[PDB]
């Protein structure tokens, strides 16, 4: 493992979130670098099935995706990456920050997730866990698609999936929450509801729905409405990405160019709001 690096040489200082699984710290790397690091609680989870996220790392790499710095393999087993300074993005868009984004930055942050997404596409891997809570921020506005632990190649001669799965239904594809049909599109379905957490100020979509119904309802046709004072023209992109029918449904590489280009192309005549 040529990504294996000494524990000495990692410094954890502040402690960034804790739960069942194990910790995220911030902390420094050869006393030079400043890092994130993912720790694994013992016996909450095999190391093989913590460090997945890591191996996925070690293949796909994009000036949009978190990077893979180290790994201390031993546990308790640490996962180095690059440190993002405002979190998750949806913590962000919930947070005192989130008040003050309107369209625009909201909008931008979208296109660089498409972007990232549009790497995702290119190498023929599907995210499977895109949203919000999987999204880290940085510095000026900077988003990066992170938490590849279930990500993977849509085409493997030599993977068996696993049966009985479930799969967050709000945030799923049909097709690959009921049938295990994962592929590039069924992310695009997920970014269409990440389009709308992105306009809600971060809200859980489907309010006041469980997940039972939210699968009955979508299979029925039920879509999210427009969220108020979100354009027209954006509702109709994430129902675009919302098609039944999966290659009905637009590319990364369109959904990149729309949204980089939205407030020229699409929506030129836009003005501030209230909180759009």
């Amino acid at each position: 493992d040529a990504w294996e690096i000494p524990r000495e040489s990692l410094r954890l200082e502040v402690k960034l979130g804790q739960g069942c699984f194990g910790e995220v710290w911030m902390g420094t790397w050869n006393g030079t670098t400043r890092v994130a690091i993912k720790t694994l609680k013992p016996g909450t989870m095999s190391p093989e099935a913590f460090l997945q996220e890591a191996q996925v790392m070690k293949k796909l790499r994009h000036e949009k995706l978190v990077q893979l710095y180290a790994v201390v393999s031993e546990e308790p087993i640490y996962i180095v990456t690059e440190y993002m300074s405002k979190g998750s993005l949806l913590d962000f868009l919930k947070g005192e920050t989130g008040k003050y984004l309107r369209l625009p930055q909201l909008v931008d942050m979208a296109a660089q997730i498409a972007s990232g997404m549009a790497y995702v596409e290119r190498m023929n891997y599907v995210h499977r866990d895109l949203r919000a809570a999987n999204i880290l921020v940085g510095e000026n506005l900077v988003c990066k698609v992170a938490d590849f632990g279930l990500a993977r190649l849509i085409e493997d001669n030599e993977y068996t999936a696993r049966q009985g799965a479930k799969f967050p239904i709000k945030w799923t594809a049909p097709e690959a929450a009921l049938y295990g049909r994962f592929t590039i599109k069924s992310d695009v379905w997920s970014f269409g509801i990440l389009l709308t957490e992105l306009t809600t100020k971060g809200r859980v979509p489907y309010p006041g729905m469980v997940n039972r119904e939210v699968l009955d309802q979508v299979e029925r046709g039920y879509r999210m409405p427009c969220p108020p004072e979100c354009p027209e023209s954006l509702h109709d992109l994430m129902c675009q990405c919302w098609r039944k029918e999966p290659e009905e449904r637009p590319t990364f590489e369109y959904l990149q160019a729309f949204l980089e280009d939205y407030f020229t192309s699409t929506e030129p005549q836009y003005q501030p709001g209230e909180n759009l």
